[PDB]
DNA sequence: CGGGTTTTTGTTAAGGGCTGTATCACTGTGTAAGACAGGCCAGATC
């Protein structure tokens, strides 16, 4: 859930406010993606059809 | 042999500072013997 969702919002939350690194800033938007499944499954949904597909 | 534990295993993903090889430009020189082949020739011989 909440790494595909990150995988998906990586656009806008990380060229519209970062944070202090690469890693605190996944971190944040990670546990925020968490902590939204119920708005982020199509992301998790895509990553498990490419993970059938290769 | 096996469902569900037993302690784990990728993995794979989103970017960033540190390490470890792979390049990059750039320079040191015309010899030294030996074998064989023609060409020239300067005395040998009839």
């Amino acid at each position: 859930a909440f790494f595909l969702f990150c995988s998906e919002y990586r656009p806008k939350i990380k060229g519209e406010h970062p944070g202090l690194s690469i890693g605190d800033v996944a971190k944040k938007l990670g546990e925020m993606w968490n902590n939204t499944a119920d708005d982020k499954q199509p992301y998790e949904k895509k990553a498990a059809k490419l993970k059938e597909k290769y």
